[PDB]
């Protein structure tokens, strides 16, 4: 159940380390991104195929923020991913060679043409949790602290209908990032060219809600 990074995706999460430790919002910027394009993608597998939206029929982004665990959750429902899709999508690049040589050669533009900006979560996540449910498999998890992976079946069924979450916990530099206030500027700074609403659940004077933000 547990598994190896390969060489290449060990460079790429140090050179992105290394790179952007400064500017680590960025990490919001492309979960944000990569949520949009899985939506993107069960849009169009659903032109073709009517049964594409069964598993759950909204088209969505929902952030969480959950400063007792200290834990953030971003959550699609877009195309999700089946158990291989976990073990090779997250855990491989294949689909880069002079990247690693062209980002060491701004850097934050250029993480996101490779679509490698997923392990910009690793700037601000001791560990990250993937859970995501697609048509065609069960619901999985996948879980690293970037010294490994291991994906399992999730013991809790099928909850996601279809779609991914990922779950950050956090580092304690980056306990900024759990204060409502920070997210929703945040949010609202990256969801603008995003054709999918996004929610943050948040507080008003107290009940708890989803709040839209685009
Ligand atoms: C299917 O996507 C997700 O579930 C997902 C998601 O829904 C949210 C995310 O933050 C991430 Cl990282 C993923 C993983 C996707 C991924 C990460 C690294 C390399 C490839 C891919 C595949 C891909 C292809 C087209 C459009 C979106 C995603």
């Amino acid at each position: 159940e547990k598994f190896a990074f390969q060489a290449e995706v060990n460079r790429m999460m140090k050179l992105i380390i290394n790179s952007l430790y400064k500017n680590k919002e960025i990490f919001l910027r492309e979960l944000i991104s990569n949520a949009s394009d899985a939506l993107d993608k069960i849009r169009l597998i659903s032109l073709t195929d009517e049964n594409a939206l069964a598993g759950n029929e909204e088209l969505t982004v929902k952030i969480k923020c959950d400063k007792e665990k200290n834990l953030l959750h971003v959550t699609d429902t877009g195309v999700g991913m089946t158990r291989e899709e976990l073990v090779k999508n997250l855990g491989t690049i294949a689909k880069t060679s002079e990247f690693l040589n062209k980002m060491t050669e701004s850097t934050s533009e250029l993480i996101g043409q490779f679509g490698v900006g997923f392990y910009s979560a690793f700037l601000v996540a001791d560990k990250v949790i993937v859970t995501s449910k697609h048509n065609n498999d069960t619901q999985h998890i996948w879980e690293s602290d970037s010294n490994e992976f291991s994906v399992i079946a999730d013991p809790r069924g099928n909850t996601l209908g279809r779609g991914t979450t990922i779950t950050l916990v956090l580092k304690e530099e980056a306990s900024d990032y759990l204060e409502l206030d920070t997210i929703k500027n945040l949010v609202k700074k990256y969801s603008q060219f995003i054709n999918f609403p996004i929610y943050v659940w948040s507080s008003k004077t107290t009940v708890w809600d989803w709040e839209l933000m685009n």
